[PDB]
């Protein structure tokens, strides 16, 4: 049992650091990183809910998009932890580029990230990537409320 | 060097699991938890920048401004994570309580949280928490900006 765990784990490390380092037009094919029901996306966002990508195909239409709005995307700073479970990586980097989205000035977009990976027979599962989103609210010009701290410890 | 790693993981892991159910009066002697240096705070803020706590006794200070802004908080639906580094520890989880915060309405606030717990010689030289503030906006009844998604798949 341990041979096997062992074998997966150095597997599926090989597949996070490919997903880490994918840049360019080779993001157009990240999708085939997934299982067929694959699900990978954004879990910090303004409204709370993630905006989850359901499905290889869909992934592969969201790169698409990321092209687009994420031209020249680089993730760097990688840290890759494998767990005790052996299908399971978490990832803590920063990431950077230039944000083009729709109805937005285009800008500099830099974040702090985390990203969880869950995988089955070889392949990505649940990809999920968590950071603030006030830095994305900069990077579009959007005014980032303030929690004032008069009454705080400072 | 192998059973040195597994007894610091082993202990390590204690620590990490004491730390997150920590709740209530306890919450005053959680900074014992910690090295004489030790930092711990929130990575996750408006201004981009942590709120970083340094030294075990300003952590013991500011424990008890936590038991008057987050009087019953406690973290739920816990999963530790191991790593290859018998000294670093991932965590999932959930916090929920009460926040009270100087000059604004008393309100309820649940979020979903990343937390790291980095180790020296049996006790914790840095935990940082994450998470996704609009969240801690809401339960102040402070307005989250909308990015505008019309120009966005969907
Ligand atoms: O960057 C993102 C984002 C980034 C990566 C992924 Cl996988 C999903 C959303 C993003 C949005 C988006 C939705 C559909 C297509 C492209 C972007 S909408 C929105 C809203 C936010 O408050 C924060 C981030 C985002
Ligand atoms: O909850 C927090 C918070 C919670 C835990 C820690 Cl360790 C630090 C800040 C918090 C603030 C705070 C600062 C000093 C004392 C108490 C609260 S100020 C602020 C501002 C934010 O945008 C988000 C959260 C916070």
């Amino acid at each position: 049992e341990n041979r096997a765990q062992v074998a997966a784990r150095q597997h599926n490390r090989k597949i996070v650091e490919q997903y880490m380092h994918t840049r360019g037009e080779a993001r157009l094919k990240r999708h085939l990183l997934f299982t067929e029901d694959g699900v990978g996306g954004l879990w910090t966002t303004d409204s709370g809910q993630p905006i989850a990508i359901r499905g290889r195909e869909k992934l592969g239409e969201h790169a698409v998009w990321s092209l687009q709005c994420f031209p020249d995307w680089v993730w760097t700073d990688i840290q890759i932890f494998e767990t005790q479970d052996p299908n399971w990586f978490w990832v803590e980097c920063r990431g950077e580029g230039a944000i083009v989205f729709p109805g937005y000035p285009r800008g500099q977009y830099r974040n702090h990230f985390l990203h969880s990976f869950r995988f089955e027979n070889g392949l990505i599962k649940e990809q999920r990537e968590f950071m603030n989103p006030c830095e994305q609210f900069r990077s579009l010009g959007i005014e980032v409320p303030e929690v004032r701290r008069d009454g705080l410890p400072s």
